[PDB]
């Protein structure tokens, strides 16, 4: 069985809504690091996605962001703070960070090589969760529900919504990413989506990958 699904695991957190903002990069960024946490303490809790936001000035807030800005924000910042101590409130504020909060670390990050699905796949594996950004432009996307999802319109150069990587597996003979959305539990398959692997890095699935180092 070459499968893996770390939601079995205990790897990762319920599903999470962005609400009306566009922050899929942070809820992508902190999944990851709530994966190494469980990996690396043998215990896991909700992270801050607010605190990236507010926090990472590298990136927009909810105009948009990369994973690897925050894994880099996290690290230099000597912290990220959990959810329950810097809740979610889709907007960005001001930088309201707090030591006593903090839940993770992080020592810095690595790149998945662009467009490998085989290097995505041992990364999943020997890593945990892993951060990815997709074309989720299509409303065929939008609409998914249930199956492997693959459809060949999706722009593997129009990288624009950032989800996570939980795991891959096959389903009726089609390969399959496990991913889980930021769209809340209502979206998907519970919030989850299953997208068609080793079909030519569809949606661009492994061009922007990356995982924190913890
Ligand atoms: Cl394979």
């Amino acid at each position: 069985p070459d499968s893996v699904d770390y939601r079995k695991k205990g790897y990762v957190t319920p599903v999470k809504n962005q609400g009306q903002c566009g922050s899929s990069w942070a809820f992508s960024s902190v999944g990851a690091l709530e994966g190494q946490l469980k990996k690396k303490t043998g215990k896991l809790l909700n992270l801050s996605p607010q605190n990236l936001v507010d926090c990472v000035s590298e990136n927009d807030g909810c105009g948009g962001g990369y994973m690897t800005n925050a894994f880099q924000y996290v690290q230099k910042n000597r912290g990220i703070d959990s959810e329950d101590a810097y809740p979610y409130v889709g907007q960005e504020e001001s930088c309201m960070y707090n030591p006593t909060g903090k839940a993770a670390k992080c020592r810095g990050y690595r790149e998945i090589p662009e467009g490998n699905e085989k290097a995505l796949k041992r990364a999943v594996a020997r890593v945990g969760p892993v951060s990815v950004a997709i074309d989720a432009s299509l409303t065929s996307f939008q609409f998914y529900s249930k199956g492997v999802y693959y459809d060949e319109s999706c722009n593997s150069d129009n990288l624009n919504h950032a989800v996570l990587a939980v795991g891959y597996g096959i389903q009726k003979g089609n390969k399959h990413w496990i991913i889980k959305n930021s769209w809340g539990e209502n979206w998907g398959n519970k919030g989850y989506i299953l997208m068609a692997r080793n079909k030519n890095n569809a949606c661009g699935i492994a061009n922007l990958a990356s995982f924190p180092k913890m």
